[PDB]
């Protein structure tokens, strides 16, 4: 169709690879590119992680409020929130926020401590019936981003059909899911995303992804004026290991995928 030639064409501009899958609620629709294709996750692997604290946290009351003791040598590179926590601790809900709203990379690593190691993620991942996901490695490792290489990556569509079954579907409790669709509302690094090729008035909840080779990523639950939720994964990856990040192409996927919605 139209949005797929349209979609090839930016890939081409971008000089990259592209991956998009939007599942639209209001007719159980999908658009995709490259959909079935592996990317790198990056920091867009934290999501399923937090999820399955979250999932933890329904057999086990006041898991959440759990103080989880932050060591001075678990420090790794970008960790805005819990450096400043060396003393006090962060509970599993703020290491979860923070890993996500500020895409803290030594909160991510705790919380794949507490769960067990990345293979208790995918394990989890495969209990929602996601057989794409698949977390090898701890920050900063996972973003290696290295062209067929499997390790830290999953498919746009996968991520889009776990995304819409965390938040909106029943992969998770009620008040787990709630928890969730508010922390990603609270994102503070996807302004110029996703949510920069969107009609301003459109509330999202994304979580970005940074990597080698250029990776940017950024999935995301949108809520559209007066129609039912959709759910955006943008993958993109490029050919050199120093390559800048490119949201621009973020943005303008978001555009080309959601203009027919929005004009109607």
């Amino acid at each position: 169709n139209t949005i797929e030639e349209q979609l090839n064409t930016l890939e081409k501009y971008s000089q990259g690879r592209l991956g998009v899958a939007l599942i639209n609620t209001e007719d159980n629709s999908q658009i995709t590119y490259r959909g079935e294709e592996r990317f790198a996750m990056a920091s867009t692997s934290k999501v399923m992680a937090v999820a399955a604290v979250l999932k933890a946290s329904e057999k086990q009351a006041g898991l959440l409020d759990k103080n989880i003791t932050i060591k001075k040598s678990d420090l790794v590179a970008y960790s805005p929130i819990t450096e400043k926590h060396l003393t006090t601790g962060m509970t599993l809900a703020e290491l979860s926020a923070a890993t996500l709203q500020y895409s803290d990379n030594t909160a991510m690593n705790k919380i794949l401590d507490y769960l067990g190691g990345p293979a208790k993620v995918t394990q989890f991942a495969r209990s929602i019936n996601d057989v794409t996901y698949r977390l090898d490695r701890k920050e900063p490792e996972l973003n290696t981003a290295i062209h067929g290489d499997p390790r830290d990556t999953t498919s746009p569509i996968a991520m889009a059909k776990s995304l819409q079954a965390l938040t909106l579907g029943d992969a998770l409790g009620q008040s787990q899911r709630q928890q969730l669709v508010t922390w990603l509302k609270g994102n503070t690094t996807g302004d110029n995303s996703i949510k920069a090729g969107l009609p301003k008035h459109w509330v999202v909840g994304d979580k970005t992804g940074s990597g080698d080779y250029g990776t940017t990523n950024d999935i995301a639950v949108i809520w559209p004026e007066n129609h039912a939720p959709l759910i955006l994964v943008v993958y993109f990856t490029q050919q050199e290991q120093n390559a800048k990040y490119r949201k621009d192409i973020i943005a303008k996927a978001a555009e080309i995928v959601t203009k027919e919605i929005s004009n109607s």
